[PDB]
């Protein structure tokens, strides 16, 4: 028979530093681990400010869809949070020289630094997901290109390859497998809390939607 798919996969390591850097967060113990969620949302927010900026000049950019926002879906049943955003996505190259291959400045001297909510500073705020994730799965579309898939259990190397999945119209969409032991930010209560004290300047909408497939 014909495969229903196939697709070439690409393997690549990470750059030294950002991989020494996911197992210092991996091993490590953190207490306020809640700071991955503002992280993302960040990266959302800016995202969707490069869009956004760019449509001012070029107003067909938004013909993969006007509408400028943030969602997160927690899955009780996948143990699954995903933050989806409608921003100006990213590239196959993108994905490849900026998250994993690229290092930068912030790297070395981060693991060497102190509180863990520091590294929206140091720039590789992304890596945080991995506090509370055990798997980390990242699709993204940007106008005029494929939707990619990257993927990494943070082993030292991640993946990345077309999606096959739901088509998007354009941005980025993060999925954390939660560790067994993190559910607790699949709870509507504890998300709603966590952008109240964290997320509170982010100017563009954010919605939860509660995922619940039905028997
Ligand atoms: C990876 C580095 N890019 C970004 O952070 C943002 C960003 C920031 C400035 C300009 C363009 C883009 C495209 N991004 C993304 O597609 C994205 C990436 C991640 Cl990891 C995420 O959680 C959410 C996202 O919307």
């Amino acid at each position: 028979d014909q495969p229903m798919e196939e697709e070439e996969v690409e393997t690549f390591a990470f750059q030294a530093e950002i991989a020494q850097l996911m197992s210092l967060i991996i091993n490590t113990f953190y207490s306020n681990k809640e700071i991955f969620l503002r992280e993302l949302i960040s990266n959302s927010s800016d995202a969707l400010d490069k869009i956004r900026y760019e449509s001012l000049t070029d107003p067909s950019k938004l013909d993969s869809g006007k509408e400028l926002h943030i969602n997160l879906i927690p899955n009780k049943q996948d143990r699954t949070l995903t933050i989806v955003d409608t921003g100006i996505g990213m590239t196959k190259a993108d994905l490849i020289n900026n998250l994993g291959t690229i290092a930068k400045s912030g790297t070395k001297a981060f693991m060497e630094a102190a509180d863990i909510s520091m590294i929206g500073q140091f720039g590789v705020g992304f890596y945080s997901a991995y506090l509370v994730a055990e798997k980390v799965t990242v699709i993204t579309k940007h106008n005029d290109d494929e939707q990619y898939a990257w993927e990494s259990s943070a082993g030292g190397s991640f993946t990345v390859r077309t999606d096959t999945g739901e088509p998007m119209g354009r941005g980025t969409k993060v999925i954390l497998h939660l560790k067994e032991d993190q559910t607790e930010y699949l709870e509507e209560r504890r998300i709603k809390e966590i952008v109240k004290k964290h997320s509170q300047f982010i100017g563009y909408p954010i919605t939860l939607f509660v995922e619940k497939e039905l028997e």
